[PDB]
């Protein structure tokens, strides 16, 4: 359901390689 828009992120968040989206190193890898 939630996981990156369908491919992507918001114009400023990172997508991770658990296909959901966010900040920090979980989702940036840094």
């Amino acid at each position: 359901v939630g996981e990156c828009v369908r491919g992507r992120c918001p114009s400023g968040m990172c997508c991770s390689q658990w296909g959901y989206c966010g900040k920090g190193p979980k989702y940036c890898g840094r």
